[PDB]
């Protein structure tokens, strides 16, 4: 286990293939999490589940490019609940992020930031204790 937040060191960035997998629990009260793949300042891929915002669950995808957020992608579907362990794993795929929680899928993002051999951290933050952030080659 790790004290949050946590930068998990993505060397030479990422590719295709490349499945890293998140192990936490979610605090008590929580209000929201944070993944954030960072290429530099600009974050690649922002995944951000928000257990009240307007008294609902969202979650929210974004890229951050010049220091500017562009355009969220918003969910409803939020297989996260207080006080419970979780497993993320997103999966590397050609075009897109692939997102699967509990072992169920949840979502995709499809690659604003083209170099992600220069994704080269993940980013890991909010409401969480966090247990294990790994990656492996399927
Ligand atoms: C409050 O800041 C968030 C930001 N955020 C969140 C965090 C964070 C920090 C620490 C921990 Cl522990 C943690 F969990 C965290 F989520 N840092 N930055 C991010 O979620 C962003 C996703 O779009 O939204 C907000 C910033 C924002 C969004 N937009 C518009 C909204 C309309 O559409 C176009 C633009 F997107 N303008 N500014
Ligand atoms: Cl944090």
């Amino acid at each position: 286990p790790l004290i949050v937040p946590y930068n998990l060191p993505l060397p030479g960035g990422v590719v295709p293939r490349m499945l890293i997998t998140i192990l936490g629990t979610v605090k008590p009260n929580a209000n929201r999490i944070a993944l954030d793949f960072q290429r530099g300042n600009d974050v690649a891929f922002h995944f951000n589940p928000r257990f009240n915002e307007n008294n609902r669950r969202v979650i929210v995808c974004n890229t951050k490019l010049d220091n500017n957020w562009g355009r969220e992608e918003r969910q409803s579907v939020f297989p996260f609940e207080s006080g419970k362990p979780f497993k993320i794993q997103v999966l590397v795929e050609p075009d897109h992020f692939k997102v699967a929680v509990n072992d169920a899928h949840l979502l995709q993002y499809n690659h604003r930031v083209k170099k992600l051999n220069e994704i080269s951290k993940l980013g890991i933050s909010g409401d969480i204790d966090l247990t294990s952030a790994s990656y492996t080659m399927i």
